[PDB]
């Protein structure tokens, strides 16, 4: 039946309201009214806000997390975070992975993300071989996004070779590998799977431009037209280094030079791009999907932040290795990193607004776009997805002074968090979290063992 | 003697296990390790030193989060410096004690077990001394005591708004001091902290354009024996306006004339050169980092591997006090550094741990910094103490526990003791409710 949400704050799309009264059925917002009282049977919260996509995740990775951090002899710094994530990309089983990914996005729907970007490249067994169920690891990431009541977007990536000019993939890519033919049969498995998973989107991710060669690239963006698609591209100098030596140009110029590019594309990283490339990928209306804490992690580099802004470009957020997750830790990092490279402060805010209010605005609007799914938000007709916040220590604090103190001073905590209108997330705790977490801690025993 | 039991602990010659941990008197009396746990000892899994929060201002916790809109200024530093001084122009001293007990707990409850506070709010809101000339850092004192808090208190010398000795302005009326008067409110201090168990206390010139070469001199020669602290080229401005005056950078013209050692500690250093950077470490000064608070004012990066190569030592300060925490400081130190040189763990020793390099580094330098040598977990340190919450690595090794904690979420702090004394539960101070009744109340006050 018709519940209703009352907020004493809620951050629409046009601005902060107060007295907000959300109306939910069926799992979608039936109708949003503000300046009312609450009715005597609505549910009562201080401060809601839209749910954040999650727009890139590899949800293996979240295995590894904490243990990349160890130097090691190698004169290659990166030596180790490869080793570690080829030690649990080799021997991860499908009970595994479903498992991992289960704990993971209870972690990520405790942190207020109501959908994941499952960028999906684990998909043949040990040997290199492909399961008698051809989507077995996929059905495994829609297992877990179900059990934890988390809105799928699922992403499986193309990936066929080790360099660009179509290098031959090398035995330690064998789990990854499919050509066009196998992989069209995967996405129709996945296809089957996602039958009455509601909400969910479907699209590919060809995994970059040295795993592709252009003929394939056509061929999988080609494979369901409307849906989107994903790439990693321009990450780190030696990416767009090696793109120069085999095209004469950069990484993000060479693909909205072949590529058709809009809306229905997210670059994932984009890292590293010139002026020209910044602004014709924004007016091109490719998402940006950054992942600061990974990038900051790994080293990679600075985004182009202001210059994408400026020229219209929409960004979302990924936690991506999924080493630590978290909507503030995300919009912070990216913030910072901004403020150490430009000498300044409140770099992203819009206008002379408040950099929180605009970071979260941003990041909310073109995650669901590269998610599949611009009809939602904190709007009629949007799915139920939302999340309320936690702000016992910022008892008087109006809407943007919420946001800034959850993301820059740690004064806010997420508190309930509903997808499809159901709360998955109560004061902090996901009502599944000591059970994911049992099965959680049995796998990695299994993997480090 | 009580005594703690720790699966493992990490000492200073690295983990041990099952440590029996022995204390009395609020310090270190005995440490035993590869034994089990005698019927009377408290069980503990993963225990680690107390850290030292070597740099606060602590009536800046007031505004955290509140200068993080742009505002109408070509100038962005504006709206920082705006809420700043509306804050630190207003405040009363039963506001300030407030909001430094809430502080306090923060810290505690993050795993600090000692604050270095730099401290710079002395006279009232119209410039004029209290009754009491050293009122502010008796507020201070009695902040730290009610939360349990360690103190190495460092009252601010400042008698200038630019370099070569041009006139306070009227922004800093409440800062400022000549060195007879600022002798006067140290001695104050020195009486007040009569009776706080471990106490230190300092002197810390507030920076290079807030004080003359002379002065400097005079003020660094009143308690010989315990630190020096001061704020040295943190932002380009200042490095750019300090040659304008002598043709030197801050940190070289500080080497060039005084005699630094590790009695100094040198908050941020963030702008040198490599020859600059050598000769700190070769000097001793310890680096006060405060990361967070540097990235939150763009201030730069910090030339991290070079200071730690020329055996250089840091510890970590939460500064301003916008977020409290040590992983979220150390994160942000090994953060900067791979960004900056596009590479991975680039501040672990040898081919170790990066959460444990920068965990003991930071714990070392720390203490030296606060003038407490002696700390630590080694025996005659004071019992000072933090256990780590490994639900979620529940077998892990040591330094995976330290990179878990500071990585990736995967470990929070559970108790902390100081001087022996419990002053953190399961994560929660007992005052923390308390002290956030009082906190806010003064927040509103101070907003009306
Ligand atoms: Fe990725
Ligand atoms: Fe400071």
């Amino acid at each position: 039946s018709q519940h209703f949400i009352h907020a004493r704050q809620a951050l629409l799309p046009d601005g902060w309201a107060e007295n907000v009264r959300i109306g939910i059925a069926g799992g979608v917002i039936c109708s949003i009214e503000t300046g009312v009282l609450a009715g005597p049977d609505d549910e009562r919260q201080s401060v809601v806000v839209a749910g954040m996509a999650n727009l890139h995740s590899h949800a293996f990775q979240y295995g590894m997390a904490g243990l990349a951090e160890r130097r090691g002899p190698s004169a290659d710094s990166f030596w180790s975070w490869r080793e570690i994530m080829y030690k649990f990309a080799l021997t991860m089983t499908p009970e595994q992975a479903e498992a991992v990914a289960l704990r993971l996005y209870v972690d990520m729907l405790e942190a207020g993300f109501t959908r994941v970007g499952e960028f999906h490249y684990l998909h043949h067994d040990c040997d290199g071989t492909p399961y008698a169920n051809l989507s077995e690891m996929a059905d495994r990431i829609a297992a877990a996004a179900t059990t934890a009541g988390m809105g799928l977007t699922l992403l499986p990536v193309f990936y066929a070779h080790s360099g660009f000019g179509g290098a031959a993939a090398n035995e330690g890519q064998r789990r990854f590998i499919n050509d066009p033919e196998r992989f069209a049969r995967l996405i129709e498995g996945c296809r089957k799977t996602l039958e009455g998973f509601e909400g969910a989107v479907l699209g590919v991710a060809p995994h970059s431009l040295r795993a592709v060669t252009p003929d394939e690239l056509d061929s999988v963006t080609q494979l369901l037209p409307d849906a989107p698609v994903h790439i990693h591209v321009a990450e780190q100098v030696k990416e767009v280094e090696d793109c120069i030596a085999w095209s004469g140009k950069r990484p993000v110029e060479w693909l909205l030079d072949h590529q058709d590019v809009t809306a229905r594309w997210c670059l994932i990283h984009a890292t590293h791009m010139s002026d020209e490339e910044t602004k014709h990928m924004a007016k091109a209306g490719a998402i940006a999907g950054l992942c600061p804490v990974t990038e900051a992690n790994l080293g990679d580099g600075t985004f182009n932040a202001t210059e994408f802004a400026a020229a219209g470009g929409k960004f979302g957020i990924g936690s991506d290795s999924n080493v630590l997750i978290g909507i503030g830790d995300e919009l912070r990092q990216l913030e910072y990193s901004q403020r150490l490279y430009h000498r300044a402060r409140n770099v992203l805010a819009a206008n002379e607004g408040s950099t929180g209010r605009a970071l979260f605005d941003g990041a909310v609007l073109g995650g669901n776009i590269a998610m599949g799914r611009p009809e939602d938000g904190l709007k009629k007709g949007a799915s139920a997805d939302f999340v309320s916040l936690d702000v016992e220590r910022l008892p008087h604090a109006k809407g943007d002074v919420v946001l800034d103190g959850w993301i820059f001073a740690g004064r806010a905590h997420v508190c309930d968090v509903w997808v499809r209108g159901v709360k998955q997330v109560e004061g902090g705790r996901h009502r599944l979290r000591d059970e994911a977490e049992r099965a959680f801690q049995k796998a990695l025993g299994e993997l480090l063992a």
